[PDB]
DNA sequence: CGATCACG
DNA sequence: GGTACGTGATCG
């Protein structure tokens, strides 16, 4: 038995066949299972009811659907024995066809485990864990460059370069003559796409790495392949890449391989105002990368001048995509293994969903019936539910960052905080949460505390094996493993409060907050007696300084302080020194900005680096943050805003800095609310423009009476002689909102930021 | 106001 | 194979 990399199912003669994709001593192996059956559970009012319930019918694919077999089973629900009926079906697609017919029934109290994908059901029930062993996978980074012109329909412009990279080097396929050693020149867009197919089939990578390939590279390749009448047999079974709807965006799978899209991974792992490949590469490897903008690529392609510069950019995009994939995949591979689900799914999940998958597997192992996800009504009510400090103003120097998160798993375990132990009837001994008063039964270990204890013990064993290991290879692997456990264990606190959670528990989250606070108040008091000033406190951590002290002294005392507190705090309760900042300011909870000793600005919940904000607002905000953090000058920042707003009043700002960009996401007739970008889009369609979802609309808001939608103009129609932009809109709805939250940390109101 | 829409 | 989340802007 090798290493499981993915699992799915195919249908044959109307029957499902599970496919397990493996890597076994360097070779691709596919195992087939025809015997695993889909099922749901039904809790009935009485055993007699099963005779009526087993006879429930549905329709799918022209043919009727039936319950294949029924089985009475004894399980645990809410920490209590329960008798339910396992209802077997022939095909997994039968479940969404019959589940509501079963739930409808007057004798059915409730149904359970009815929205678990068949391939994930299989992995859990068969006790199969992906990414186990030392099996070495192969990787290939792939990227593309397209010919783009302002506001074009997705896929109108051809693909002009395809790049790929591995340990053999970074290469470019193009259909215009470029003399570089790494450039392969082919005859057409069609032949370039066929060459990428040939490179993928010959290299046969286990992992295809992209940077946002879910939304750009693969959807674009598929669109161009369609127009060109060619197939993309990239799957190991010769199937084409498959587009999956994840939210409003996309997810692309390549069967028998792992399509590893770094974009969701990096977005979760590191904190940046923009997730451009250049910014990401610099943040991870501390090296600068050149950007070649779309308009420059179009000019070079159309003119045929400066093409060597475009091919170098395409080559580097693949090269750095390969380096980033190799950097980030080991941790995704260990998280996959820990939660027992494929890297494809895990690399695209929130920590809340990682917890749920860990809990679902553990629920099967422990014969525990899993709770259902909430309905729309329950999900909204949880978002409404109310739970039982304000930052220091001004600009602070020499800020130390302390992390509290490794406190909470220990609190959950010691106080047996779990939905199954909350306010239990006929309980002999209980823990009472401070202030909130929630009672947690001590008579049996709760489902979650029990799992968390095993997680923490497993991490301590790995850490002990690391000290006693003389092998640098296993030390590396074990380091990723104990880190993966820390990430999962530290996600439970937040999960209890996650409105979409199965094991959601508001009282659990408040109780943990109430018990946690006693340690937060201890840290705060011990810091304050040491001369430290606490500037910001969240359940996650704090920021402190020693007013008027030398930076080395603040660091030394802080490092001494964590060493001291950890020696006083019992068990696995741990304080962590996160870092040091030269300067910083705090607005409210998770709204702050800091600058490190290397000059990098780190912010949370403030920056507006997005295409639906004008350049003038983004430019002014970056300038305000630089004046404050790099220059230590809030008076400079206030003067910057006053100058910009006056310049907008006097029509001194170039119209290119006033453009707003917003995507059309549906046919124009499907809109309920006609926002400015849609009003502009309708006028374009009226003119004969082929408006399609995906098209990004550039507009400028003009002066006039009424709502902005009636006053917005397409950028290509804006004439500086004829049209006059709305200075009030750019001052009040763009520039001032971008800077008013930042400046409020220094005592300014919106009204103080003009002449 | 509540509903609708889009960013990354 | 169910088809994201948190958050702010703008519409109706
Ligand atoms: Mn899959
Ligand atoms: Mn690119």
């Amino acid at each position: 038995a090798g290493m499981i990399i993915d699992a799915d199912y195919i249908t044959e003669d109307g029957k499902p066949i599970i496919r397990i994709f493996k890597k076994e001593k360097g070779e691709f192996k596919v195992e087939y299972d025809r015997t695993f059956r889909p099922y749901i559970y039904a809790l009935l009012k009485d055993d007699s009811a099963i005779d009526e319930v087993k006879k429930i019918t549905a329709e799918r694919h022209g043919k009727i659907v039936r319950i294949t077999e029924v089985e009475k089973v004894q399980k645990k629900f809410l920490g209590r024995p329960i008798e339910v009926w396992k209802l077997y079906l022939e095909h997994p697609q039968d479940v969404p066809a019959i589940r509501e017919k079963i739930r409808e029934h007057p004798a059915v109290v409730d149904i359970f485990e009815y929205d678990i994908p068949f391939a994930k059901r299989y992995l859990i029930d068969k006790g199969l864990t992906p990414m186990e062993g030392n099996e070495e996978l192969t990787f290939l980074a792939v990227d593309i460059e397209t010919l783009y012109h302002e506001g074009e329909e997705f896929g109108k412009g051809p693909i002009i370069m395809i790049s790929y990279a591995d340990e053999e080097g970074a290469k470019v396929i193009t259909w215009k003559s470029i003399d570089l050693p790494y450039v392969e020149v082919v005859s057409s867009e069609r032949e370039m796409i066929k060459r990428l197919v040939k490179v993928i089939r010959e290299k046969d990578p286990d992992v295809i790495i992209t940077y946002n390939g879910d939304n750009f590279a693969f959807p674009y390749l598929l669109k161009r392949a369609e127009k060109l009448g060619i197939k993309l047999p990239l799957g190991r079974d010769n199937s084409e890449p498959k587009m999956q709807r994840m939210g409003d965006s996309l997810a692309v799978e390549i069967k028998g391989r792992i399509h590893f899209d770094l974009f969701p991974v990096i977005r979760r792992t590191i904190n940046l105002p923009t997730y451009t490949l250049e910014a990401v590469y610099e943040a991870i490897f501390g090296k600068s990368k050149e950007k070649v903008y779309a308009h420059e690529i179009a000019e070079a392609w159309e003119t045929g001048k400066g093409l060597e510069r475009v091919a170098k950019y395409s080559m580097e995009d693949a090269k750095v995509t390969f380096e980033l994939g190799k950097e980030f995949f080991p941790m995704e591979a260990q998280l996959a293994r820990l939660v027992g689900q494929p890297v494809w799914d895990v690399s695209r999940s929130s920590t809340g969903n990682l917890v749920e998958w860990f809990l679902l597997r553990k629920a099967y192992e422990r014969n525990e019936l899993a709770p259902n996800k909430p309905d729309e009504r329950e999900y909204e009510r949880r978002l409404r539910e109310s739970y039982e400090k304000e930052p220091e103003k001004g600009l602070w120097e020499g800020i130390v960052s302390l992390d509290f998160r490794s406190l909470y798993p220990s609190i959950i375990i010691t106080h047996n905080v779990s939905p199954d132990t909350l306010n239990r009837e006929n309980c002999k001994e209980y823990d009472v949460a401070p202030q909130v008063g929630h009672r947690f039964c001590k008579d049996f270990p709760g489902f979650i505390p029990s799992l968390l204890g095993n997680l923490l013990e497993e991490r301590q064993k790995i850490k002990k094996r690391m000290k006693e290991s003389k092998d640098p290879v296993e030390k590396k692997l074990l380091d990723y493993r104990q880190r993966a456990i820390k990430i999962l264990a530290n996600s439970y606190y937040g999960y209890y409060g996650y409105a979409k959670a199965r094991w959601y528990c508001k009282e659990c989250a408040e109780s943990v907050t109430a018990w946690g606070r006693q340690y937060i108040d201890l840290v705060r008091r011990e810091l304050e007696s040491r001369g430290f000033k606490v500037l910001y406190i969240d359940t996650d951590g704090l920021y402190a300084t020693i007013p008027g002290a030398k930076h080395e002294e603040i660091k030394e005392k802080a490092l001494k302080f964590v060493e001291y507190i950890n020696s006083k705090l019992p068990g696995l309760l741990e304080l962590e020194y996160e870092g040091f900042y030269a300067r910083g300011f705090f607005v409210t909870k998770k709204k702050y900005a800091l600058i490190d000793e290397e000059g990098k600005i780190v912010t949370r919940g403030l920056e507006i680096v997005r295409r639906d904000w004008s350049e003038i607002a983004k430019e002014t905000q970056a300038k305000v943050l630089e004046a404050i953090l790099k220059h230590g000058n809030v008076d400079e920042a206030v003067k910057i805003v006053k100058e910009v707003t006056e310049k907008l009043s006097k029509y001194e700002i170039p119209p290119e800095k006033l453009v707003i960009y917003e995507q059309i996401t549906r046919p124009l007739s499907e809109y309920k609310a006609i926002g400015p970008h849609v009003a502009v889009a309708k006028r374009l369609a009226a003119k004969g423009v082929k408006v399609k979802p995906g098209m990004v609309i550039g507009y400028i808001v003009l002066r006039g009476d009424g709502p902005i939608s009636k006053r917005a103009i397409a950028i290509e129609e804006f004439d500086p002689k004829k049209h006059k932009y709305d200075a009030e809109y750019y001052i009040e709805n763009q520039v001032l909102p971008a800077v008013e939250r930042i400046l409020r940390a220094f005592g300014y109101r919106k009204e103080d930021l003009k002449y």
